[PDB]
């Protein structure tokens, strides 16, 4: 039963990534196993650069406390601008594959409040309402009437990041 | 040796399928990491009889035999907040399979969308077996399964089960309309 | 000069499915899709398997009579038997059909009575105040996700010709 | 009586597309959906996410200029930064633009060094019909779980959000 280390605690993102393995090595064995490492960077990170770095020290971070896993993987949200995406940082001991999620351009009012250092999570509730971000699972969901939802769109950047593990011949070590 | 301890993870419920097969496993896995994104379980598997054909050869005994998979892992492996059975089957020309969850008090069932099997198939019937047959063992491998070879890799068991795990979620995803 | 499909329905949403499931599976081909209103020879609200499968297979034919010509003709009909609603999906060529049924799901006991007591669409809109699908599976599923499945599958011996016929 | 949406490129994969995401966010709706060809004024290989989206932008703006008239206008860019690939969507109203980079995708060694058009690489590496019936190298690379046009959807989809949403994305 191989070990997969996920650089976060949070629900979301430990289940994004049994998703992503169960879907795409569905013939194996795994263990899931949260762990919370620090970043190293800003709480949010407001570049692609500064995002992409905390997702590869979350992953160092957690190989260096946890040595011996199959995989390690790393799921950083970040913004840039307008835009707000997510890194994936999956490394086995030999490889790593990275992929960064599709970008969703934020309403101007959203980029007003960031400006006056506010943070985003309290931004989206307040320009689109607490309970209504709840109800629709989200500002993705919410924004394009459930045709995505965050998890459908980080689901993608994952499998993309297992790339090189998928065509090890493609992608020498 | 390095992990974390056990002690020190986050607590939580065990789903058991009645399956020890990882793909089964694996399935249920993605259907409820989907449907419950907030909420973390631990998967596990095990061996239970499902006291009807080793391959159903209709609809009710399917859907029996998933049904007496998930009654078996209840009573042999008391415990788990869910228990989900998964069971294929044929009847006449057509292959499916059966999804049933159970909590405590309620019960979600789907059955998968159905496949038409060809003629040679259904006439040389183990159904594996004849699929390596009929198709060849590698390219069966290759393509992912019948399913993943009959539709140019559009669509694969996995993707068809995934589905019908998801609609058997159903009463568990909106309690007040499900009365238990 | 360019090759017809019939849809056997003039439902929108039904016609969208199969542009969709034939644009996916033959990303090459052009076809002029066309939804056409014709008889089932069932009741409008199937309350059976057998029914559901028949109404889809009616009028798939009364769509080839009324329409001939076409490359492809497509039944679409939804239909209910116990707690469980589902759609049945026929493909016809001239000289091949193929078929399949949606993956089924538990309707909620309220909805079931009310039916019982006359439209699906009524009763749900009143219920919960993507179909039935979308609302039940919290959007995890939609109506149009779902029947792309089964439409896919339908089209099986149309892709694999060596196994079918 | 029909709107028209230009698709600034006449690969009909591009066109297939934005047709896709169109009517899944707009189901009671139609078009025609016309694809162009017109200047991008970058490079035909841009080899950075800055250029990639200019291009696009280019296309949507040439595009509105030689054919006007349009409800939409959509510029759809693939592009490369140091290993990946990536691609930009553009839609643009006469009023609003909604933008959307679809999820990158690492190259392989033996593709990157053989750079030093992406498409005519990939057909070179991975195989002309292979690239087109398995839903090209994102296709080949996951082995069908995820296709382009399946990775498309999603950036188009995003792309159209302000289109779907008015009151939070106004024009001015």
């Amino acid at each position: 039963m191989r070990k997969i280390i996920i650089a976060s605690q949070n629900p979301a993102k430990v289940n994004a990534v049994r998703s992503a393995f169960s879907t795409v090595f569905p013939d194996q064995e795994w263990e899931f196993i949260g762990v919370s490492v620090p970043s190293e960077v800003a709480d949010q990170p407001m570049s692609d650069e500064e995002t992409k770095q905390g997702a590869l020290n979350r992953v160092r971070n957690a190989k260096q406390r946890h040595p011996g896993a199959e995989y390690y993987v790393g799921l950083e949200a970040g913004i840039e601008e307008n835009k707000t995406f997510a890194w994936m940082i999956v490394e086995s001991d030999q490889q790593r594959g990275e992929s960064r999620s599709a970008c969703l351009m934020l309403p101007p009012l959203v980029l007003e409040r960031l400006r006056q250092a506010k943070e985003l999570g309290d931004v989206m509730d307040e320009v689109f309402g607490t309970e209504n971000i709840k109800q629709k699972g989200g500002a993705i969901g919410l924004l394009t009437r459930h045709h995505l939802t965050r998890s459908t769109v980080y689901h993608q950047a994952l499998i993309l990041a297992l790339i090189p593990f998928i065509n090890p011949e493609h992608y020498p070590s």
